[PDB]
């Protein structure tokens, strides 16, 4: 993906322009910098097309030279992974906490069987992390995590939860 983890010395991503917007140079060209980054000596270090990369592994995080003849190189701003609420597919591997259904009803908690008794009982789902009131699907149903409700009137229902697609550093269509 297009963050990074801690310096980025991993990062094998598609971001090609500096922090201060400045087109990356491509690795294989020594114009108009010329230098001994050379792809076939540094593989491993994956120093393809013009992307940012952190081959030395420093604090600056990823880097490149640039396109621009009076700046020899530039750190790349690229920004730190961060956890946020979201599924992939039908979320059978959600372990997120909203606690809410798509009608806005606080969740139930598993544990419990009030309003609505049931057969989800958190030690029979050990790996399924039924824990507090948080929307699960512990079966991997279509539809996606769920929850009983609070609401005596209304048993279940499922939780609408944004897919990773909406909010994810994507690979660019390179």
């Amino acid at each position: 993906r297009n963050c990074i983890i801690g310096k980025g010395r991993s990062y094998k991503g598609t971001v090609s322009i500096t922090k201060s917007g400045i087109k990356c140079q491509p690795w294989s060209s020594m114009i108009p910098h010329e230098h001994s980054f050379l792809p076939s000596s540094y593989r491993g270090k994956d120093l393809q097309e013009n992307y940012c990369r952190n081959p030395r592994g420093e604090e600056g995080g990823p880097w490149c030279f640039t396109s621009n003849p009076e700046v020899r190189y530039e750190v790349c701003d690229i920004p730190q992974c961060s956890e946020v609420e979201c599924i992939i597919g039908k979320g059978r591997s959600y372990k997120g906490t909203v606690s809410i259904t798509k009608s806005g009803i606080k969740c139930q908690p598993w544990s419990s069987m009030i309003p609505h008794e049931h057969s989800f009982l958190p030690s029979s789902y050990r790996g399924k992390d039924l824990q507090e009131n948080y929307c699960r699907n512990p079966r991997g149903e279509e539809g996606g995590p769920w929850c009983f409700t609070s609401n005596p009137e209304v048993r279940y229902e499922v939780c609408d939860i944004p897919q990773c697609s909406e909010v994810e550093h994507h690979h660019h269509h390179h």
